[PDB]
């Protein structure tokens, strides 16, 4: 398997700045609403602002930068042109994001010197058509695919070999595998698991309970070398899980934990999808379903997933006198 990953550079600065000439070699952030920046161009970095950081701080850097709002629909528009150029290079085609594509490339190419060449190409392409850099990650898998990428961005272009995916099994800390943060490294050092590697020390049950089944099987096939997730777009109007419990049970506390498990299961596998709905699924005794479900105005934080949950629960606990056997939650109503 040969994955080409393309990510684009600072992307909605780039589209600002292809749409607006006369703006390149100024200062331009592009803000999220203070207020957040989405996103700072090549001059504005150099001055010292970063994407993240609210509006209000990024005015104390860098008083004078070109402050735009976002126009999502407007990239959006761009990044749709961008995906179709590259089915043009490969129909098996995973679009993860508005500035982020993965692709399958093992029929197109023979070796990782033609995937090169072929992220080369991609890239003369792009800003060609669409007056945009890029950087192109090249591995065996969608992880190291994305890897390179990260190693290589902005405007780059980098190949992770079969050797080179062995090293940075070995080498790469936990904190460093793409959609695993912080929390999570810091558990696991607790118990001495520093490297990718060293997810293979460690019983699965172990692992699991610790950092959640999908982590859990996540980095052991990585650290494997088995990682081998099919390039498509999935097209989900729902993130969830449903957990079977060890026993039937009308227990909140009792009920709570695996509730909870189902919320982080369900959190790791959103990503940055952010749902404005969340339903709690109780799966009964007899094999019915109760369930009951809340639709913010806000996007739902993990915080308040586990909050609500709860409150939902109670009144599935109140309105329905069954035992429960298996319970989950669905996160819907994804922005945007």
């Amino acid at each position: 398997m040969i994955v080409l990953f393309v990510d684009f550079d600072y992307f909605y600065a780039q589209v600002e700045e292809v749409l607006n000439p006369s703006l390149k070699g100024k200062p331009v952030v592009v803000c999220v609403f203070s207020g957040a920046v989405a996103t700072a161009n090549y001059e504005a970095r150099k001055f010292g602002v970063k994407a993240g950081i609210p509006i209000v701080e990024a005015k104390k850097i860098l008083p004078n930068a070109v402050y735009l709002p976002m126009r999502k629909e407007v990239y959006q528009q761009v990044s749709s042109r961008i995906m179709n150029l590259l089915r043009e290079y490969s129909e098996k085609i995973e679009i993860a994001s508005i500035d982020e594509a993965y692709l399958d490339i093992s029929d197109k190419v023979r070796d990782y010197r033609e995937a090169y060449n072929l992220g080369l190409e991609i890239k003369n392409k792009i800003l060609e058509k669409e007056k945009i850099t890029v950087t192109v990650g090249i591995s065996k898998n969608k992880v190291f695919a994305k890897i390179a990428a990260d190693m290589a961005k902005p405007n780059g272009i980098k190949v992770i070999d079969d050797e080179e995916v062995k090293r940075l099994i070995r080498e790469l800390d936990i904190a460093d595998v793409p959609g695993i943060g912080n929390i999570t490294a810091e558990k696991l050092k607790k118990l001495g698991i520093n490297k990718l590697v060293d997810t293979l020390s460690i019983e699965f049950d172990k692992l699991k309970g610790m950092i959640g089944e999908a982590k859990a099987k996540y980095l052991i096939s990585l650290a494997r070398d088995e990682y081998n997730e099919p390039i498509r777009t999935r097209v989900r109007k729902s993130i969830g899980r449903i957990v079977t419990m060890k026993r039937n049970s009308r227990n909140l506390e009792e009920i709570k934990p695996y509730l909870f498990r189902a919320i982080e299961e369900s959190y790791y596998k959103l990503d940055k999808r952010i749902p404005k709905a969340i339903h709690v699924v109780a799966v009964t005794e007899d094999l019915d379903i109760v369930s009951r479900g809340r639709t913010f105005p806000h996007g739902i934080s993990k915080e308040t997933a586990y909050s609500e949950s709860v409150k939902l629960l109670q009144k599935i606990l109140e309105e329905d006198e069954r035992k429960i056997r298996r319970i989950g939650v669905r996160f819907s109503k994804f922005i945007t």
